[PDB]
DNA sequence: AAAGAT
DNA sequence: ATCTT
DNA sequence: AAAGAT
DNA sequence: ATCTT
């Protein structure tokens, strides 16, 4: 299918390339830095001609945002079904030991699952699916990244920021865990667990659907959230009383 | 000077180099996206190596921060006057046609300008300058071909995400604006002018102090503005009534 | 954790 | 890291 | 803009 | 765009 094609593609990619500067069409490199702000950036550009070379191979057009500050990083759908579309956003952590617990930042909760248009290139209602791909890289010991630039005969030679990356595609419900994954900026956290968890999908939610309503429903401020729910167990019992 | 030579280093790196995509070890091409999240994370990786390069010369150390939530950018000093620090800090804009009025967010102003140590590599005291390099990018529609990948062989084929690039060198406090650039994440918003107003410095603040004085007592929300200031004006005639 | 930094 | 209405 | 999205 | 305490 699209979904396990993707994800072996993903697979695949990954471990054949490893991406190490940026190149001028003069022929010059610049390295890349550690950070995961560099980072984020490289493996979603990196993602891109994967995703649409599978999309194309099942006949489903991807579209990406023309605001900057839209959801989904991909939309695919095939013009026949409008409403059967897809949405795939990429998230990118670190860990210093690859045996380590990870959490993503998977969003916003206060955007488009609270109103059906904003922020999302196309109403939420459209989509049947919100895939999430995820990389995991783990950091350099060295704090000191590489300060001249390079030619294409020097490949062999750059410093790579990462000393290894782990990618896996899953449900966005199915890794989203219950306490926020952001202060000011209001974003959805996921589980803190090992990368199996999530490549495996041991997820809180019992549904797509009770990821959603716990999420509508959560308060931005522990203040306000004590008189409601500060975790999914809280929330359960809120549901119990009459959503009071 | 240090400052006249980066900035032509800068402006000449920049009419001779264009960046056209990331490049994998084993040779591999992969296209830029067209958006900021893109090209401010390449124009600093650019920036890098010239930096360095400038800075050595001068005998000037180069620091990048250790932690991923520092500022700045870039931290220069003579091992001889370590309280003679200057901040380097790089930021990006795009515009839709040459010549528009551009704004650019320039950094917290509830961090290190409140708090001597918080979030800088070292404290706001030993600082002397602080200089922003800044990048101003016309945006391109994002064509089929920027969706494959690449060989080393075909670079110049490659399309470019930009149109045009003009690169600036100016101190924060001189290019600062009076109205925040970002709401809950509390940014300094600069002066919203065309590219030229940037490089001849043309602002509104007076002096580096009357910059840091207007900013440390800038209210979060007009609300708590209503009664204080909420631009240059105001805030000169509340100075004149003794800051009440 | 929650809140507030980049 | 910065954008949008 | 100010406020709240990424 | 995520991170840190
Ligand atoms: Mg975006
Ligand atoms: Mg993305
Ligand atoms: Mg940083
Ligand atoms: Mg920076």
């Amino acid at each position: 299918s699209l979904r396990s094609d993707l994800i072996n593609a993903l697979y695949d990619e990954n471990q054949k390339y490893d991406v190490c500067g940026i190149i001028s069409a003069e022929g010059k490199i610049y390295p890349l830095g550690s950070d995961t702000k560099v980072l984020s950036t490289i493996f979603e550009l990196f993602s891109r001609p994967i995703i649409n070379k599978i999309a194309e191979k099942h006949g489903y057009i991807v579209e990406e945002p023309k605001q900057q500050n839209h959801y989904p990083d991909f939309t695919l759908y095939k013009p026949s079904e409008p409403n059967k579309k897809i949405a795939i956003d990429i998230k990118t952590t670190y860990t210093n030991k690859e045996n380590e617990k990870i959490k993503f930042t998977l969003g916003g909760y206060t955007s488009f699952i609270r109103n059906n248009t904003k922020n999302i290139v196309y109403p939420f209602d459209q989509y049947i699916a919100h895939w999430i791909i995820g990389y995991v890289y783990t950091r350099v010991a060295t704090r000191k990244s590489s300060l001249k630039t390079y030619n294409i005969n020097e490949l062999n030679e750059i410093p790579k920021p990462y000393k290894g990356v782990k990618v896996f595609l899953q449900d966005k419900w199915v890794i989203a865990g219950d306490l926020a994954g952001s202060g000011n900026t209001t974003n959805i956290g996921s589980i803190h667990a090992h990368y199996k968890d999530f490549v495996e999908g041991k997820g809180i939610f019992d549904s797509e659907d009770e990821f959603l309503d716990y999420w509508r429903n959560y308060e931005r401020t522990s203040q306000l959230r004590n008189d409601k729910y500060n975790n999914i167990s809280e929330y359960r019992n809120w549901i119990y009383r009459g959503r009071k």
